[PDB]
């Protein structure tokens, strides 16, 4: 595999069509899904030349851990849909690559099993039925050694996925929510923040005022994100709001971005627009579907090579230098 | 049906080609027809998160009536072209859905029959031959219980519909103007305003100065509209003028928009740009053609679900909140 | 025929391919030829409503003559390439329609014969070999009753037409320059201006400073024009420079535009951007090829209908009102 | 051949596919390769009219030599891949055309042999293993009569060429680096500048601050360039940074540009944006592949004709006049 696109072809071969569609699809007309890619393709980097590259490093420090790349595996529910080893295959490859893995509330293997793989994981939270029950999931995650709570804040309910409706898609009986919902509010965020000393990361922020309020609320990070085009159809891509958000929070929390990251060059673009790190969702699942744990290992090795290549060609010996690169919008 | 586009396919199947073309077509090269869709597709919404959604409501108050959605059925002439029950099927479904229905001057069932369906309808006026005759239509509508006069102001004469010319299209002998024209001016508006206490809504405004003059003229609303691309070919889409118009009228009248609204997400975009409500034309006729009254019921149920979904995913418990959303223009 | 595009199809049927290419083609990669259309398609008009349309007139006064439309037939060399009656067929139809016809220096019928058709024609000048010889052509035109000299200023030599090179195109032996070249300069303009009291119109101006200098030089008009994409490939379309030029000349001369005008709506766009009138080139030749004089008559009747339709739908009772319309750039 | 595109078709016919791909390809998704063309196609020139064209000249003075055109042959490694005479065929044609030829560090004929062809060549430097060894290459070039050192500064290592990876491409055993690498820094530039009195030209500058620093470093020129889309994928095209760079250096060094120049009109656009001259890479190799030395001669004759045509149609008797032309960005 020499690009992330090789793995999508491989995953489309192997998966049942309705599972490929569950993975690939967005809500509505998929305008926001498409716009995530169009928005990244319009961004051009202005590289710097002739800088010292003797010790290029792609490492970052985030939420009190060193990560090998400015990247984490996005939360993706029900990974046994894609491969029998599901979350354990992905988490093992992420650990070995030095990349944080986000354990999902809707994981198809229990969060304690996935956390036992090691690799200092994160835990993604959907607000439940109940404050008390939500907080038990948080405490479970913390007790199991998760290092951050990624609170998803853009899913008061799930978006309308027309592919899934047209397919009549439902979980196979062999895929269950192994850890076993009400709309979250800022009060829910405060309840979580009071319940844990782990950093709380709010995933699904797009409005500048919501990024500022996240800082004021004591979030340790946000993920600027339209949920891969799966929630509001017509929501702006995160990458289009990232620069304005980074300026507004003025270093008050980590600012991650996701949606359409498909190469180390895209990682570089996100960094140059100010992101602390990116999440990568669908490509990780393509690699899982294509070749299990080894597939995800090859994907993360390929991304690491592409990030290092892009950084050095742009004159950046560190991710901090990459955040100081300038960009130019072009027409595609 | 899971999208408005499913119904267009169904209507294209059933209608004679020349009737489908009468419905689908625009004037000239159909530049303005296409631009209505392109303009909406360029608009992205910036959703808000973590707001209270305990009692999301899509209702609005407009022209002294509560409506179930920020939407009305646009005036579309000669609806017996599309289904034998014509206007009565549409008006019955609109009533049952709580959505205003606009009775046309060129309806193929008399306005008194359609008004007897109930549902507090509106009446669309074309200026006639004569001030005295125009005012009789207005008084008829008011006597029959119509609640607003939608005065069409963009049709001094009808635009040049090349599909209809190429088809040699004419009304079947079984379709007639059951209520039975000179260019309207601001004097005509004043004559109507003096003749009725119903709110007068000027449909087909695109220039900012004309929206201000409509307020000064005592209009209770305007519809920002290029008539579905059927009048001047090369007229700007209403959605491109809406924000400037809303700012100029500064709450002095209701500001509706139409042209290309094809989902609850599009309704949300129009609201976020400042519209009080939208009109929907061709999709209602697709549903009528596809399945009569039941077809229109299913369309309005689908739109209601999509509007509620879009509002809540954008953090809006009310249409007023949706009007306070910000938008971003993207490239598509 | 219900659009200018119907006539292009008809002309492509009848003409030899290499003659169709001589007519249709541009220089280089035809970037400027294509851009003339793209530039017009991006322009949207903001129509006004509810104005008095009791006496809509498309007439203008230009160069001391009333014209029926804000339009003239562009200079197109060698019209016997397209039909045996050549220039005489076109000039007769233009006369009957009340539209100025531009007699070409390279006409395939002598300028005195074409002028004898009547209709108060204009004469297009290419600068010759010699000041004395150029001025004799001017005097010939004036003696024959031409009413303006259209001095082409964008052809120091002819552009590189790759279609013609690939075809090995040359004039049939039955087509000759019946009136029988050095680069023109501002000194040439002054020599012409001193030799005639007819208005001198400089055709092929694109730079704002050249439009101002044309006024200072005593031009009575300019044509803002990239010569139909046939001269510099990569020259900006005239329609993209028109508004800036109209503002710069501040009424000091007539400002015409050409390039890609293909409907009455396009005429309206050019007027709304400030043009006094347009020229139309290739469509006139399509109609000539398709059906001789009668073909050109039908084209001019169709354009007249489309101009009147567009003006009235935009609320303009006169071309002056149309010049006061505002426009909005859109994306197509 | 009437356009550069004719030669690409001819080269694609004759070359082995994997050699055509080595030549044609870029890094990554080839976004920057494509953007070089898209960026040029968006630029329109505003031509001037009626200027004296009695002695149009395309000559420039650069690095102390008169050149016949504002153009040089770009450095392209391993030209025996494309034709058996390789660099000698190209250098002979360049000499005969009066166009500088850039001898590559990775030439497949030794730099002394190519320099013996004559024509006052330039020498392109890749920084080596060692300061001492790099400086020996520079001194070799100077001793052989090269007139400028083109130091490539955008290749700390080579970009990831996916076509070459997919093809498993490697040099034929009959193609070698006949002159026989560490990342260059500003210290390397200073070492070169101190070692030679020849002008040092830094090739691969895109950031404005790097262009200013190049002047401060004593560069005699820069080439604003993303290396033909072969280095960082997502690097901005040089033509998009050229105007800002020309303004920033304020005449302190020559500013060349490359990437996608495919006609004399493109040369004119680059000049109008402020370039001193352009480099042309792939088209020269197409002509070499198609027809050896004679092929390159025909290409350079065609470019010379197109540059002279474009200049005169734009009213420029000299390249200096062309740099004073204004441009307008359009949509394509
Ligand atoms: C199949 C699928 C399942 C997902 N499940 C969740 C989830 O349970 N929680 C969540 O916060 N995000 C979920 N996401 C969104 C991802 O975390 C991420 O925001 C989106 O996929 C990132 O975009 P990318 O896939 O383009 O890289 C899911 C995404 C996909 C494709
Ligand atoms: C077939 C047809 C007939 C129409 N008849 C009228 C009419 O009689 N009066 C009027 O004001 N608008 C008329 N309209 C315009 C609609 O009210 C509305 O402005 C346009 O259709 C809205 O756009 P949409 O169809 O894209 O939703 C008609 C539209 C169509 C398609
Ligand atoms: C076949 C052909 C011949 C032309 N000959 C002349 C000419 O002799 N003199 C001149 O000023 N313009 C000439 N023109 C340019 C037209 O006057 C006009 O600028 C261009 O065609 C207008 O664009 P349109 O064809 O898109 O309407 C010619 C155009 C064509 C297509
Ligand atoms: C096959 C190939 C080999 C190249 N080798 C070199 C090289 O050794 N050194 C260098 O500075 N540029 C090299 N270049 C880049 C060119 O000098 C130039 O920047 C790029 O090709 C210019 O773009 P164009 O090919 O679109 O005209 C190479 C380009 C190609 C296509």
């Amino acid at each position: 595999y020499v690009s992330l696109a090789d793995l999508e072809r491989a995953a489309r071969d192997v998966l049942p069509g309705e599972i490929f569609d569950f993975l690939a699809g967005g809500s509505g007309t998929e305008a926001s899904l498409v716009a995530n890619r169009t928005a990244l393709e319009r961004v051009f980097v202005i590289p710097r030349m002739l800088r010292d590259l003797t010790d290029v490093t792609t490492e970052i420090d985030i939420f009190g851990r060193r990560a090998a790349l400015p990247m984490a595996v996005a939360p993706v529910a029900y990974q046994r849909l894609f491969h029998p080893e599901g979350e354990l295959a992905v988490a093992r490859a992420a650990r070995d690559a030095g990349v944080p893995y986000t354990i999902c509330t809707l994981s198809s293997v229990s969060l304690e099993e996935i956390a036992a793989v090691g690799g200092r994981p994160w835990f993604q939270l959907f607000w439940l039925r109940d404050e008390k029950r939500s907080l038990d999931l948080v405490r479970r995650a913390e007790d199991a050694g998760c290092e951050a709570i990624v609170f998803t804040v853009d899913v008061p309910w799930m978006g309308r996925r027309l592919r899934d409706m047209r397919n009549g898609f439902a979980l196979p009986e062999w895929v269950t929510a192994a850890n076993f919902f009400a709309p979250a509010t800022w009060e829910s965020v405060e309840a979580v923040r009071a319940h844990t000393d782990l950093p709380v990361v709010l995933k699904g922020i797009l409005a500048v005022e919501d990024a500022r309020r996240a800082v004021d609320a004591g979030a340790g990070g946000i993920v600027v994100s339209n949920h891969g085009g799966r929630q509001l159809d017509g929501a702006v891509p995160g990458i289009e709001m990232l620069g304005e958000i980074v300026a507004a929070v003025s270093g008050g929390c980590e600012v991650l971005v996701d949606g359409g990251i498909r190469s180390g060059g895209d990682v570089l673009k996100a960094t140059a627009l100010g992101a602390s790190a990116v999440l990568v969702g669908r490509p990780v699942m393509w690699a899982l579907a294509a070749a299990g744990q080894d597939g995800v290992r090859q994907l993360l090795e390929l991304l690491a090579e592409e990030v290092r290549d892009a950084m050095g060609l742009a004159g950046c010996e560190s991710v901090g230098a990459a955040r100081r690169l300038n960009t130019k919008l072009g027409v595609v």
